């Protein structure tokens, strides 16, 4: 089952990314810093970042920037959520539009190896 790492410090956005991703079968990983978020990646290998770029603590494009300078998550696509292209794959918007949201997510999770 694919794995997103989900990296959100407000509860209400989290929550939202959460179900949305479990209603469509994924395993989701969560935290609310960006640190932790590279310590996490190490530990459980997601398929997939999701990244609020505005945490109160760092810039999530400066986290990008660790991830892709490591051998081991360098690989791992990055999708920023913004209120970037950092390394990031793709951008969604907030307010998130569900499809968008969706469809930007899978496509790059449900891809042939």
């Amino acid at each position: 089952t694919k794995k997103v790492l989900i990296v959100e410090d407000n509860e209400l956005n989290m929550k939202l990314f959460h179900d949305l991703l479990e209603a469509q079968g994924y395993e989701t990983l969560q935290t609310r810093e960006g640190l932790s978020a590279l310590s996490i990646a190490r530990e459980n290998k997601p398929d997939l970042i999701l990244m609020d770029i505005q945490l109160p603590e760092i810039s999530g494009l400066e986290v990008t920037k660790w991830l892709k300078e490591d051998d081991d998550l360098a690989h791992i696509p990055v999708v920023a959520v913004t209120a970037i292209r950092g390394g990031c794959e793709a951008y969604i918007s907030k307010p998130i539009s569900v499809v968008h949201f969706l469809e930007t997510i899978k496509r790059l999770l449900e891809r042939q190896p």
